[PDB]
Order: structure tokens, then sequence, then C-alpha cells
């Protein structure tokens, strides 16, 4: 039960001291002169990691989440990188002896491991059922995503609007007849929108590389998370043709007023880098509009990139993903 702690062993490297530029998350730096500030970004995203010894969930089942919750892991950290976006901003940043604001430990208090935080992992488990997977079954970039989705309705301290686009198409129409709450004179619900796609059938085509690095070069970029079975990875961003991520893939006991413990919820380890070529082809792309201003400047951006894709945008109108096969790709299958 401890063979599934990988990046416990896993090699780890320092940032390369090169000219290319680093991104994270929306952020451009530059290694030589903001190494620093590099470090402070991904070390302050909320970092969520196997847990043991939490409350059974559903009083008989797992305490663990160690060789099955990975998946569940990235579902958690790109969903609270939203609202870190939606309530501190992304500007925020974690520091050691200093005080964060309230705000922070009540969306850190969502996924701490216990039945009544709104995204705890025994919520998140106990959802998936409803999706046709049971308790322990690993999950798939589209499964979590849905589960976010429902469990999301219950916190009305964020009311957020979840959207998942499928048929790699996202629809500016029901993006506005999600998000309006009223008629513009918030009347506008932050946004996270999440885009579960397929890139290839073992590998992503390298085509979509270009693509897909502008996907993590956009003010809304919440990343992308992805990976075979219980290989859950949750990318931030990009360095050369390398992606950066936050691997879950080690287990910390759960963390029992505001106060709450939260060094563990920071990867302060050398961040994880990965050859974009060896990205698994199952993913899901999110980004974060906070305001119908943030959507308007994401089309904006989508339209150019696809001008100059992984999905298309349209105005108006089964669930499918659409795998783009080439010739070789025919032949291989």
């Amino acid at each position: 039960t401890l063979t599934y702690d990988t990046l416990r062993f896993a090699e780890f490297e320092d940032f390369p001291e090169t000219s290319e530029p680093v991104w994270i998350l929306g952020r451009k730096y530059s290694i030589f002169t903001e190494k620093d500030e590099i470090l402070s970004d991904v070390a302050s995203r909320l970092w969520f990691t196997y847990r043991k010894n939490f409350p059974a969930i559903g009083g008989t089942g797992p305490t663990s989440d160690t060789g099955w919750g990975c998946m569940l892991r990235c579902g958690q950290m790109i969903f609270a990188q939203a609202l870190v976006c939606r309530h501190l901003g992304r500007d925020w940043r974690w520091t050691q002896r200093k005080r964060q604001p309230d705000s922070y430990f009540s969306v850190l208090n969502a996924f701490i491991d216990r039945k009544d935080s709104y995204y705890s992992i025994h919520q998140i488990a106990q959802m998936g059922v409803g999706e046709g997977k049971s308790i322990g079954q690993w999950y798939g970039p589209n499964t979590v995503a849905q589960v976010l989705k429902k469990l999301a309705v219950f916190d009305t301290w964020s009311s957020l609007a979840v959207h998942i686009a499928m048929d790699n198409t996202v629809v500016m129409e029901e993006i506005r007849r999600l998000c309006r709450t009223s008629v513009p004179c918030s009347p506008w619900r932050p946004l996270v929108l999440l885009i579960p796609l397929r890139l290839g059938l073992t590998d992503i085509n390298e085509a979509y590389v270009e693509t897909l690095k502008h996907c993590f070069m956009m003010p809304q970029s919440l990343g992308v998370i992805g990976g075979k079975p219980n290989s859950a990875h949750y990318f931030i961003g990009y360095v050369g043709e390398e992606l950066i991520y936050l691997d879950p893939h080690t287990t910390q006991p759960a963390v029992e007023g505001c106060f709450i413990p939260d060094e563990s919820f920071h990867c302060q380890h050398p961040p994880c880098r990965m050859s974009i070529a060896e990205l698994d082809p199952s993913i899901a792309v999110g980004f974060f509009c906070k305001t119908e201003d943030d959507f308007n400047d994401w089309c904006q951006q989508v339209k150019k990139l696809s001008l100059l894709p992984m999905f298309e945008l349209v105005e108006q109108q089964p669930d499918v993903l659409n795998l783009s096969l080439d010739s070789s790709d025919v032949e291989r299958l």
C-alpha cells in the first residue's frame, strides 16, 4: 500500500538556467532574474496528495486513498486553483511566517479530508458512484470534472458555475445561459470551464503541442489534469519542451477555529518536469473567468490561437471526445 508513493523516490532536478520562458498558469517568468518568483508561484498553489487516517468513507469505506485517488487529488488541485483565483486572486502568494487571509483557510478547509468539506475526497468519491464509478476506483479527467460540477452546487459561498465542454466545442450561448444571474445593466457566476480531450492514441499528436502550450499562456489558465491510471498529474505550466506539474503520489497523515496547519498543502520540493511528448493523451484543460469581461477576453484569445486546434468556439449549438487520427494512427489502429 506504499508502492504507489512514487513521488518519494522520483528524480528531482532544479530548473535549467536557460533563456526559455517559464510559464506558470498564465504568468510568464525568466529563470535568470525571476527564479524566486517562479518557485514562490509553484509552492503557493494548493497541493493535494494521498492522505491516510481520515474518517472512513461512508463509515465502512477506505481511510486512505493511497493507490486509487490520484486523479481525484488532481481534480482537487485544479478546482482549488479556481477557488484561489475566485476568492484570493491570481496574484495571491503563500509565504511562511505570514498571516494569510481568512478566505484562504476557508478555501483550504473545503478540501480537508472530512465528509463535511465540499470537495473532500469523501464527497468526490461518493459523488462518483452516481457517475458509475465505485469508491476506490480511479477516474479519468472527464469523470472527475463531472463530479466537481455537481459538488460545487452546494458551495453557495463560492457560487461558481462549472461548465464541462464536450464534443470539443465551447458554445458561448451555453456559457452565458449558465453564468448570467440577471440581465446586465454579481451579474455573472465566476466560471470554471473544463474541456476534456484525447490528443492521440498512445501519445499526443505533435501538431497539438503548440496549441497546448498556448493553453498555459492565458490569464484564465487553470492548467491541465491528465495521466495514465494511477499516474495522474496536475500540469501548471511549461518551459521549453517540458511541462511543469504537481504530483500527488505521496501519502501524508490527514490533518486534524479558523487556523489550519497548512505546510503539507504546499509543494516545496523542486517542481516536477516532464517531456511534453511523454504526456498521456487523455486530459482536461481548464480556464477560470471570474467576470463576463474575463470570458470575453478568453474567447478573443481562442479566436487567434484557432486562426493562427484542440477545441472549437461557436456562438450557438452523444457527448463525444474526438480523436484526430493521422494516417499513421489509422494504421496503428
